[PDB]
């Protein structure tokens, strides 16, 4: 029995990165603006503001070249995001160069210090190297030089999320040595009963202990763990990370605490094109409820679907609903990465990458992201569970 189907269904939803296409697209107040917005995370913190951030892609959808990391505040602290109007103009974590700002992976601590984790790639590198950049300049490809590695940078905001800390490079302190790709999240890390820090990363967690904003960092390696990786703590108290496999299929699951994990392996229940998702600790008390939002399709990243797990080491999960069944206009085809938050209403409230598809798979498609509020019952309530 869950007494929140009995509650109004509630639903609302719009898009809150405007990319250049659209009618008002969102740029700074300098005046730059973003082809595309990628990668969302968001975070409530202590004060009941959300803090909305994404990957703004200056002159392409992809994943190299110039990007800034942007973000949004709610207007108040108490209005909860529920309508546009709510919500304030662009603003800039930073977005210092030409390289790659972005894989934005916050987590609220205690004191409301929120930190940001970040990644980083240098201006002249991508991923797979040989990449033709807007000017016609050829990418390196990432190597394990201090210039061509993936860095590991922390920023953070002691008031509320209106001013940012100048990111600090953690990559010696907090990436193993030898790499070249890293990443960190993107989407979120939490805060446990026992009152660490966690945050997922490529191969490992970033544990942090010690005082709320004052933690001291330390590193989790794990064995068969993703580059994109997602963690809850689970009902039962224990750790669970939830990673994009590396080939299309399904969810890559391990479980464990601070002392370390058991093995990766594939989650039947969770169908996943390889691609980003999100999860997400609701509640404690019965019934305790865990929440997984992806693409709940092997090819697609266009089967956007929430779900609930009441079990204490989150099982297995229900069917959950559609995000389609509250389908958004003129914002382009939804799907792709996400984050969840809970809202200080009662409400999830989750971002969710969208691509208009002008240029099909290519660098042209405008990206933008949704902003989605809905309570348990609009879940429960599906049409297939
Ligand atoms: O939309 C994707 O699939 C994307 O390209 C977007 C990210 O910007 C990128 O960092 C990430 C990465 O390429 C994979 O995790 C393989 O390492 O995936
Ligand atoms: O379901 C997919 O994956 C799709 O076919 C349709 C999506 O709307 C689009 O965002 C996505 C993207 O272009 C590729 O994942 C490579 O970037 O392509
Ligand atoms: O610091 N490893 O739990
Ligand atoms: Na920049």
């Amino acid at each position: 029995n869950d007494p929140a189907k009995s509650a109004a269904p509630y639903h609302d939803e719009f898009p809150l990165f405007r990319s250049a296409n659209m009618a008002s697209p969102d740029k700074l107040s300098t005046g730059i603006g973003f082809h595309s917005f990628r990668i969302p995370a968001v975070v409530r913190t202590t004060t009941g503001r959300i803090l909305a951030f994404a990957e703004g892609r200056r002159h392409t959808n992809q994943d190299f070249g110039d990007i800034n990391l942007v973000y949004k505040r709610t207007k108040t602290t108490a209005n909860n995001g529920a309508s546009p109007s709510d919500w304030e103009p662009l603003r800039e974590v930073v977005g210092s160069g030409a390289g790659t700002w972005g894989n934005p992976t916050p987590v609220v601590d205690d004191d409301n210090t929120i930190y940001l984790f970040l990644s980083w790639n240098g201006a002249t590198y991508s991923q797979n190297g040989k990449d033709v950049l807007p000017d016609g300049t050829v990418t390196k490809k990432i190597d394990s030089t201090w210039e061509g590695r993936r860095h590991l940078y922390l920023t953070e905001s002691r008031d509320d999320g209106n001013t940012w800390s100048k990111p600090v490079d953690l990559t010696k302190e907090l990436t193993p040595d030898g790499w070249a790709w890293d990443a960190v999240g993107p989407g979120n890390g939490i805060r446990l009963t026992t009152g660490e820090l966690v945050i997922p990363a490529m191969g490992r967690n970033i544990i942090g202990r010690g005082a709320p904003g004052n933690r001291t960092w330390s590193v989790q390696r794990l064995s068969g763990a993703g580059a994109e990786g997602t963690i809850v703590q689970t009902p039962d108290g224990k750790l669970y990370r939830n990673d994009r496999p590396s080939q299309k299929g399904y969810r890559m699951v391990a479980r464990g605490t601070l002392e370390g994990f058991g093995a990766f392996a594939p989650d039947a229940g969770l169908p996943d094109p390889a691609c980003q998702g999100s999860v997400l600790r609701y509640n404690s008390d019965a019934p305790a409820r865990t929440i997984f939002l992806n693409s709940a399709s092997g090819t697609s990243r266009r089967a956007m679907r929430v779900r609930i797990s009441y079990d204490a080491d989150a099982k297995k999960f229900n069917y959950g609903r559609k995000l389609e069944d509250a389908k958004v206009s003129g914002a382009g085809h939804e799907g792709g990465y996400s984050s969840m938050t809970k809202t200080g209403d009662y409400k999830i409230g989750a971002l969710v990458e969208s691509d208009f598809f002008n240029d099909g798979t290519g660098k042209n498609s405008y990206r933008a992201i949704i902003w989605r509020r809905f309570n348990l019952s609009w879940i429960l309530n599906g049409p297939n569970n």
